[PDB]
């Protein structure tokens, strides 16, 4: 599994794989695990998958609770909080292998300035979590090749779809040197999953435009 | 790592994948796996890379060693027998973390009948062997999926041709199915290696002809 | 044991072995391992058998429950949702070894098209839940050629009738090369049982219909 | 696996089945477990795969090599003597997991009364031995299925033919009741195998008469 | 120990062997293993003696329990399922090695077919239980003897009595290679004890006529000893 | 297992039981586990089948090629001795599970009076050896009821005859308090072995006269 | 520790950092990882630095010594060998902790094409060897970081130079995300240590140039 | 991770450094670990991050709280005593490896001579809490070598600035020597954060002040 | 237990302190742990005291013996391996607690500029050694302490004798931030021991320079420690 966020000017993108394992064995390649929780946040899950799904949903019914009880969505450091302290509270169970580690990204619509307005934020098992500042990030096993493409990748984004792009690209590489994470099949059409943020919301990317850029990477690279 | 070996009206075909991982990474992406032996038998090798490469080599060494000291080679017995005499001196180390278990694949010009002469071979870790009757064989992490897959694809296998494309496809399977053992490469351009071995005796087969067959599965798939 | 399912064109048909053991020993020949939960579900249950019937009992108990509480039966969603709980909560004793996997097979009321109206949901050890896209699926210890098979078979299927011969026939591979999954047995006529679901509800399958596919197949292999 | 084993007037038959098995996957369909190691011996062995066809390989050279030494074959108490040291050589491999137990059929062409010749000897891990009284035995993990069997069948063995059949159907029960054990497969036409032994020495009973009896059974119960 | 059950035509015969044993040594000689816990089931355990008489009596205690409370008895599935529960309650002791597996034969008053209206059930550690629907069962230590020898005999059972007779014949190999299973004791005149349920009930068996079918089962196996050799030799 | 040993008046008597198990299962229903040494002694073994026959075998070997060396048997200290020896050598795989305890009687040619020439001796599995006093002794699962039952009924034993008979009832009362002790078994006609040495060697008991003395047994005790 | 190699069109570069830690603490600052062990091929050893330093001194011994007997140097292939069979025998300790993995760079003299006769090989803790040919490798805590960085400045490559800069920058960005490996170090003036093979031999780089390399890059990047 | 703080006549200075670590991987580059926990305290944490984030906040919430009920705040006593009986209730979970070790800089308003109202207290893993009577401290890993680098340096801190300096140095020395402590990285702009405490309350240092000190380090020791 | 070795222009410095303890307990006073193993070398070794005073004989023996034989010392490359193989030699031993760590400080003749000839050489348990080129190193429990005051104070080192002085206080600062390094006992006269080499050879700093420079620094602590307070307060 693989998981990648990164800001834009005006925005943010996060974007993940699509394949599940058990073991060395391919068990599934259509699991989705970007989710868009609220308006405007989207969180990427990745881990033990059963721990995965729970903690999305769990979250999500959490936030829309707030939000009807106080006639007000939260802050987003409070909703940063409330990650944390339920990643904190499954950590007893992930010592015995039940391990998800999330990876949030938002738009702030209370920022001073709309233009820097993104949010990347990163957890450990242990709860402590991480704003990023410093433009993109990624979880789950491919993630170190992911973070080291996106490093000479980043001076190329530019706004919402060269962003949409280099995360394509990001994801591309982390499926090429690590099993676990699955590449574009070409064969049945299965594409990553992508969610775009901004200052209207968080909306998903129709599926046509990854396999775009996708097929668009792969003639790149073939020569 | 997926080997699967096929014998055809007249011969025997041995293709193997080439990928090589630590854990869930890809360290290698070009590797072979299937050797040619001698003039009459191929050697996969599944398993720790090490031991693998050096049996390999060790085995080549000890057939053409014999051949030139009495003049003539081992009947396909006498191989088969050398082969697991080497598996299970490894034992110790394979309960260590370092097995590696060989299919041998060969074409016994002694047989009564030239149609049937092809052999397959099949080992475990402890040295049993085992001669193959079903017409197929594979090893490793791949293996059953490719098994089941030959199941049902082995009534089309007819020749020489038809035989490499069952085994391509094969492949394909364990590959489809398993992360561990790697597919065609169409970015890079590489493909499995095979070996056909039948009277005249082992010859690698071209990488071009295997390009065309997996090209041919994957647009018949899509 | 071994359970398939697999979708057909306008509804869904799921079938199961009839065989029990215990260790190497032969313990049981007509093992029901299908059950009818609902007039529109199947669920078949593999692993410690006690924690399979109970599994069955139960889940039944509760879906008949909630229908009669509330008038109206739950949509699909509930009760895929029910069922991981239910799953979930025999994590602790399936870690000490009283491990029993579900296999769920529905056909959608509510669906929009009737004729995709079917549903395969399989389950692990952590109550995660997939729902199947491939058109089939298999749980059990012959569950890995079982799926290899129906792989070759599945262009075959074209409505509730060649779905049946297909899953008789994967069956007939999963026992073939699985010693703790048994074969059809012509001497005492135990056969595979098998549920077929569609618009009109799910119906057991006469047994006269699974022989006679049976003998198909042995007599078709046997030469 | 199992090998079932009973003296009948006049001599002796030993049977065996085919699968061999890694855990609850069948492995091999046609293994033949039952050796005839010389003219009037035949040794079944289960267990281990690999140390099972080394011990009779290696039994078979040992016999015929002190016959041509000596001039003379050993007694069959020497022979008793020779396998129960062989088994307990290996003592230390099976309690790692290597078990191998043999079950040795013989004509003893010296004894008195040629009507009651017939032996059979059975083995434990430890290289003790029993000489049995009873008119049969067994060995593997249907063998007390099959054991069961005969007490009961064997009032009927009157001669060769008839000791073939008890003996077919005493394998039948045992995988009947047992799934490590294979039964008459009818679609692959694959039996079990068996060796006779009488005056005249030891010869494998041809496959067709196997699939005679194991059909007359298979009739019997439907 | 070791319990056979088989269904008859018209009934089932519960039949259990008399030998207790503390590892090697003979403790017992006459424990009897097979209750009658109700007018139409038998309920037959073998394990941890302790397990077993207690779990005959509060099983009895159970059923009529809620026979007197409901005015009506159970039906057979819930005599089933009740009893399930109880054996899924004693799996945490029976890990410790308290274990207690039992046997229960009835006869169901309410089923269609009178000639059918045997049953017997037979039990694991978890509490699984499933309805045997091959003519006969046994549990205990000798259990595969006995289920090996009633699997040869089972085509002549006819009646209650034929019935009786297999099940004596059973038990008889079962503790004929099973040390842990008491053979018939001529000496002290001990036999195996037996329960016949039919349309009339659950009775127990006279001791005179399971004597009688044990003499004459040992006067045949030693007139069959006489008759047979081995290969010709005796 | 049980063998009994006691003097009489003027000899010697050994038997012994004839049933082998492992675990709760009856395999042997006729092992012999009392031999004939030498003309002047019978070992009985109680314990691990295997090392049992091995230990008798090995033994009678080394008397008789002391014999055939030096023209003289050993003085019956010297055989105590060596049997001591081999038994100390079996301690590492006794604390291993195959435990081997002899039991050994002899006729002391020797000694003073004849009336008391007979010899009975008892080792432990670290080889130390004791010669009885009390006039009669016994091994295996069920030494202890066997030699409470001498106890009181020794005061009978006054010649040859007796003596036989009180052994064959403790052995009797052996088998009745323990499952792993065979008891006459009337139906298949095996009854316990027993040897008898005096003045002039060691001579096996007949089986006919352990049959009679075994009924008269049985119609004591109804 | 972080030791990368790449090929350029005509030659090979090899370089490697300074750092060596116990634990959290810098405990040298100007260790030399990457030795030229002959005319031909230099070598770097990542791991524990007493195993290291002593796998390189042995390994040119051993070329040398050969060479020296002989009077010609082995071909690439049998220093692949001999350096894979060091490697080997170190497992025993390397499971120990003591474990020191080698990448290799050659000059093939006789390769057909000079302007591909670069070879880069590497090895892992049991021997087994590889032979790059995706045109660079890396050994250590930092090669993840180094490939994943070559990767994608390869492209820029052309000839000794450019090579050697995009081997400077690798392990930049290895040290810029792992604190194991040290980068320039700008006050103490200590740079990373370079090698350059080609057709005419094996010199080190002059630190000089490796200063003004990586003062540009980190320019660069503020 | 480093924190070092000391005493200047008239107040005092806490600063701590900007790395955090996942192992040998460096994983954050900016965070801040002395927090202003109220007007007149700082509180610079050590250890896991988690347990240092939760600790900061959970302790400032503490401090305000307790001023609102009572509307006068603590006495430095009670604050130094709350936060150990914090530390000390995080005994277990920092046996289990969440260890987090606090350094409680304050400036006393009720203190007598107000020159040397600053106050520093080290707590340990068991909230046994000590007030520094030596002008400094650090905790983290570093922490030796910033104790004996202030060893050195602490006579020339003459008021806050030149304390400020030595700080800042401290730092440096630690960064120096220990992987784990992040040193001043001149290509982001990154440096370590200050907190300064006197009459006025405690305010956070600007970053360019630490900045112009860096350099002037940087360029004082090349 | 510290031992400290640092280069001046000319010239290798090498001391060490005199303590030697078993758990809490002071055990002795006056150990000397710096030898002069050859005309050109000394050997510190910091560890367990058997093993300790060992490696030392047997490595002056060897370097003698060889230098007996050939008719001229080994080149300090040749000793410095010689020492590495007897460090790798007690590996196992040092696993099983009883290791011994040298620092090796020589003076070679056969360098190039006579003002950098000096030597000093470290090696880990595993037999790795390593030639420091930041002109200091130290071992024992205080060596961190030791190097820590060595890289302020060694701006100061010019000669033979300030470079004697900024040893003296490295050892003086181990000891007062660790304890187990003895420090100078003023009460007994039991002070820190020191060999000096240069182009000479070796030669031993006879006591009183040291008793009087460890006196200095005493009194420049205390007072600095008069002149100094805690941010205002005494």
């Amino acid at each position: 599994a693989t998981i990648v966020a990164l800001k834009y000017p005006g925005g943010v993108v996060m974007a993940g794989d699509r394949r599940s394992t058990q073991g060395n064995m391919i068990s599934g390649r259509d699991v989705r695990k970007v989710y868009i929780t609220d308006d405007y946040t989207a969180t990427g899950i990745a881990g033990t998958a059963a721990v995965a799904v729970e903690f999305a949903r769990l979250y999500a019914v959490e936030l829309e609770h707030y939000e009807k009880l106080e006639g007000v969505p939260l802050t987003f450091a409070g909703k940063i909080n409330r990650l944390a302290i339920m990643v904190r509270g499954n950590l007893a169970a992930a010592m015995q292998g039940l391990l998800a580690l999330p990876l949030l990204a938002g738009y702030d619509i209370h920022a001073s300035d709309p233009q820097s307005a993104g949010r990347i934020v990163s957890f450990d098992a242990a709860g402590g979590w991480n704003i990023e500042e410093e433009g993109y990030q990624a979880v789950g096993s491919g993630s170190l090749f992911a973070k080291s493409s996106m490093k000479k990748l980043y001076s190329q984004v530019t706004d919402g779809d060269s962003g949409l792009r280099v995360a394509v690209e990001a994801l591309y590489d982390a499926a090429d040197d690590d099993s676990a994470t699955g590449g574009p099949d070409l064969v049945r059409g299965i594409f990553p999953t992508a969610v775009i943020i901004d200052a209207d919301g968080a909306v998903d990317v129709p599926e046509s435009r990854i396999a775009e850029l996708a097929r668009a990477i792969i003639e790149s690279r073939s020569g």
